[PDB]
């Protein structure tokens, strides 16, 4: 049911198959996070990896400082429901086969035999990103997705092989058409 | 058991059948919330959707503010499920997230695919909150927004296709006759 | 094992069979609460209703103000033990087939296919009582039991049909005879 | 295993058999509490009653007041059940409420039908609390009040039939001989 | 796998078989606590007792006052692992067949059909010790183990029969030889 | 899957096989902690030991003090088990205490028999803490102390037999090639 529906979505998924680390950069709705998650589940289901780690930084665009350094994690739990049977999800969560966690919980780990997705990566620092990327173990895949910040790594890893940058655009944004019609109505 | 009883009710359920987003506006007891939920449960059972999300804003008419902004208000939504689902199945549906009952704030950042979503007590919302709600619409989903800044949406979306406004009236309020007799005694 | 043992107890139960709402008014020990509960269980066991809701107001006669607006609810849980197998009780409580709760938790509900008992109703206001009585759905029964307050509704609903007032008296108070002998000893 | 050993003990258990309320008064170690409990368990097992309620007041001789008035004091009642019930069955009996171990305050407002009820450490009660306890008596129940304002009840109920006072003495205190020898060593 | 390995260890265990109360006094490593625990488990496994109670006083040598009158109890839980299958342990703990608790939780009990071990008894007062020893029921064994304090009871119960004092010494201390070699290295 | 890859790694695992205590000292990524754990799991599985205890001190290089002295630091030890144990078995091993992951403070007063014990991040320890750790050694156990007051132990125990020091170097650091390339990009 969950397939790429634009050229740029096909290219993106094709990059994930052929590269160990992929950056999916694009606007909300372009499949950058969603399609990565679907490949993660595909990978787990076909035993290419033994676990899936979904992560996000504790900072959110245009939100006020909330804590002293879970709502932000809810969309990650929610999108799993389209890809895994909802009753199996708590089983996976308990065994830690699927892990949904803040970026801070990655520190000092080596992530082997895993599909790791760092989402909303625009909200990261270069130092936090270095920490994430260097968690990479053997037999794993990383997808870093987001919508200076990670313009530094885009530049810094421009020549590195087995890394890929996919730029999705407004043209890759496939929504139910009522969303557009409603948004226009508000404008 | 659960059925449209008035012409207005029949027309409403017919609108839910034929539209992706329906606004059920009427007085307490007109079936605006109840019949939406019965259709949600019907959709789930016949696999038209794989989950039900029931939601209300954290604000109620003529009640004093109760917290630092951002369960008592949600209790009646839980309660009405008991009419439609076998009460022992309910906690396992809640546990698996197949039925979700949650505050509107918990909708932020989501895309609701393959879901029957009901926002209740929508008169207690603002334009901005409504716009956030409606734009959560994913694919294969249904939304029913029910209430008794809503007037503003009535206007904004009045030209939009696959959206429908169903006005229910006092004439659609079907209660046990004793309720009216007791209400009169107190008059 | 739990039968009416005076004329007035028989009449009371006979009112519950033939009326949608019944007020059982009498002193402690007359069966006003106990016998209602037994009919509720009878109703549930024979599938005339699908759930039982037992409720009480947060105010108790001659007790000091305890909270900021569970001990009071304990006798309701306790009397269920005479009527349901104690090991089944937690099962019923979890599925919400049996609900023991304060009166406040009734607000905004419609109680369908239910046997509802508001106990210690002397401790209610006319406004709280109006709220309770207007919760009545279809296929339900209500028994309001207690020992101005509800003298107002006694007056106000004196002419209403399918409502009944049963006055039990000291003559309906059937205790183990040792209770009387001990109470006399204290006097 | 558990048996009356002295004449006084035999007479006591005989009183429990033939009376609805028994007062077992004696020193620690005389079997006043233990043998009541053994009879309670026997009653439950042979279906003479469907539950056991064990209760103590929240007050103890020569102990400083421990809380704002109205588990350590209750631990020995739990402990003695281990002698009479298979230890793994105990939590399921507690969970089903078939065995209840609770403070006297939790008795208020109840009618205890089909129950074997033991109020222990009753010397620590007042007339008013005792009167509240005894008047919880329902039908098909047994009460044993045991202790080492009780003197006042001895007087008040001394004429009452189906109540019995059993005085146990030092002569009924059957302990392991080593306990006495050690108590002497310390003298 | 867990046997006495010195003459003094054999004598100790032989005292436990032939006496109702035994004091095992010796340095860390001599088997005084460990071997008592092993006999307790032996006793439980062969149904000579129906439960095992391990206890320790809330005071520890050369530690600062920690609380207002669990780390201290951890070695007791830990040593059970050598004697019981680790997965069975939580089962035993839940049914209270094995009890690991502070000395305070013994107060007011009678310990029947039990193997009781008070460990680190050097940290006890004569009054606390009197309380412990007088908990003794029928069909039970007590071992008090430790490394004035209990010199008073050593003196006080010197003539009492069915009590025994086993003095283990440095000669009874059997460790892995690397422990000695490492300790010497530090010296 | 998990194997020594460099000469240094082979030699290390060989030392663990032939010695009761091994010190694995090297840089992050040299397999000093990981390969110890893999041998621990292997020991458990082949019944050479009946439990695994993984431990770290509550102190980390260049991190600010985080509490009043005496889970984030422990997370990577939990994580690495996922590589060696079936993730669903992990919580049941934790629940049964067959795998223990704990702070060094939790070692005090124990004798670790029939166990594979790994103290990690041992560079963060003092002489006194190390001495406490090593002297927990029981019979049929293995200890691996791994790190990147340790220098002092290297000296103190350098003559001791059945203890071994394995120095791993940068040459033993086997990572995914992309990690190095990314580390360079950032340089």
């Amino acid at each position: 049911v969950i397939r790429p529906k634009t050229l740029g979505q096909k290219h993106y998924v094709d990059a994930i198959d052929t590269n160990t680390i992929v950056f999916g950069l694009g606007p909300a709705g372009s499949g950058k996070t969603y399609l990565a998650m679907a490949k993660a589940v595909q990978a787990l289901q076909s035993k290419q990896v033994s676990r899936i780690i979904l992560t996000r930084p504790a900072v959110e665009a245009g939100e006020k400082l909330g804590f002293l350094p879970d709502p932000y994690l809810r969309p990650l739990h929610d999108a799993l429901r389209d890809m895994v049977e909802p009753e199996v999800i708590p089983k996976l969560m308990e065994a830690g086969i699927v892990e949904v966690a803040p970026l801070a919980y990655m520190r000092g780990r080596t992530l082997n035999d895993a599909f790791v997705i760092l989402d909303e990566a625009q909200n990261t620092t270069p130092a936090q990103m270095k920490m994430f990327l260097t968690r990479l173990g053997f037999g794993s895949k990383m997808v870093v997705t987001g919508d200076s910040g990670l313009r530094l790594v885009r530049h810094i890893l421009r020549g590195v092989d087995d890394v890929h940058f996919s730029e999705l655009t407004s043209s890759d944004v496939v929504r139910h058409q009522l969303v557009g019609h409603i948004v226009d109505a508000y404008e």
